[PDB]
DNA sequence: GAAGCTTC
DNA sequence: GAAGCTTC
């Protein structure tokens, strides 16, 4: 997830 | 070494 | 079913 906690996605 | 899925 | 990286 995030940054932070890619995206989602990529 | 963990805690955190939504682009197709 | 990848799969893109960070904040702790």
């Amino acid at each position: 997830t995030x940054p932070g906690v890619t995206x989602p996605g990529v």
